[PDB]
């Protein structure tokens, strides 16, 4: 398989006030978005080594009892309110992956959307503080660090599409974003059960099948173990690993809003027998956020798509992804 073109882009100007330098970053985002759909954000300012260390400490110390106590409803019928947030268990002999998902720390018991029991909004669940000292505080702070990077990236995408820098960012707010962090553990297993390995039509062994992301953009940290592939006009291509940067791509809400000018790249996860991490941040807007679809390839910029609220998009997309590629 040939190597995919995934450029490294220094996104540091997006945190500053040099408008010309921001346009030069926006062009790089435009170019990558129009080519393979992927780029590595470098000079992003986040301490990813500490994120990996704290995540490993958690994954390797959590016990079976704690996983049931934090489990989503797909694994524990007693937790009917946990559709998104909580622990997603492995099934030894059958399913290797396991993970922990958390949402906006501002979704507290008194938040208006939590009081209304609005779909896709939940109060996070956390392990015992005595058993995992500092974990909740670290994880909540990580949400806000990656939120800050994501806001800066959204400024770059807006400028790239010919809009004002707050075009997307104005709908991405601390008090109501539906964004999520997922701490995914992909384990080393000896023997690796065949039931946990899928095979693509082209013969490639996979851990997760082809898909488009359910997001506006996805901001991903991964270990230094090659595993991702992107479908291009030249076929599936390997994405090189880089554990110092963030791998960025568009999700299907960006494809909808831009009329496929910036596509949501189809990508898949190869099977690798290695202990590693996949830590995505899905950049989701607010429940009622609606951006009128447009088309940057058309002179009048008009699109033939109907407006879709982010809440409707997200609820439907997450269900569809489970139906297509299985409960994770
Ligand atoms: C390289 S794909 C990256 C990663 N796979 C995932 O993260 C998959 C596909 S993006 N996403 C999902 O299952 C949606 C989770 C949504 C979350 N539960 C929520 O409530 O927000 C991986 O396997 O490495
Ligand atoms: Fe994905």
């Amino acid at each position: 398989v040939s190597k995919a073109n995934v450029p490294k882009i220094d996104v540091s100007p997006l945190f500053g006030d040099d408008q010309a330098a921001k346009m030069r970053v926006a062009q790089q985002i435009d170019a990558a978005s129009r080519d393979t759909g992927f780029f590595y954000a470098v000079n992003h300012g986040i301490n990813v080594q500490r994120l990996s260390q704290k995540t490993k400490e958690f994954h390797m110390s959590i016990t079976p009892e704690e996983k049931w106590d934090l489990a989503i409803r797909a694994y524990n019928k007693e937790h009917q309110d946990q559709v998104r947030a909580g622990y997603y268990l492995s099934i030894p002999g059958k399913k290797a992956v396991e993970s922990f998902c958390y949402l906006n720390p501002n979704f507290t018991p008194d938040h208006p959307r939590i009081q209304a029991k609005t779909p896709t909004h939940e109060v996070n669940v956390w392990p015992d503080e005595t058993k995992h000292p500092g974990f909740q505080d670290f994880a909540e702070q990580y949400y806000w660090d990656v939120f800050g990077l994501s806001s800066a990236l959204l400024k770059g995408y807006a400028l790239a599409l010919g809009k004002e820098e707050n075009f997307f960012a104005r709908h991405f707010k601390p008090d109501d974003t539906l964004a999520s962090v997922v701490l995914i553990r992909y384990p080393y297993l000896d023997p690796y059960p065949e039931a946990a390995i899928k095979t693509a039509a082209d013969g490639t062994k996979l851990s997760f099948e082809w898909h488009e992301d359910v997001s506006l953009i996805t901001v991903l940290y991964q270990s230094n173990v090659q595993n991702l592939q992107v479908e291009t006009a030249a076929g599936y291509q390997d994405i090189e690993a880089d554990d110092t940067g963030y791998l960025i791509n568009c999700g299907s809400y960006m494809a909808h809003l831009t009329n496929n000018y910036y596509k949501a790249p189809i990508h898949r996860v190869k099977w690798v027998n290695a202990e590693r991490q996949s830590l995505p941040f899905f950049v989701n807007l607010g429940y009622d956020s609606v951006i009128d679809p447009f088309d940057p390839r058309e002179p009048n910029g008009k699109s033939d798509r109907e407006p879709l609220s982010y809440g409707d998009y997200l609820q439907n997309g997450l269900v569809s992804l489970i139906n297509k590629n299985g409960q994770t």
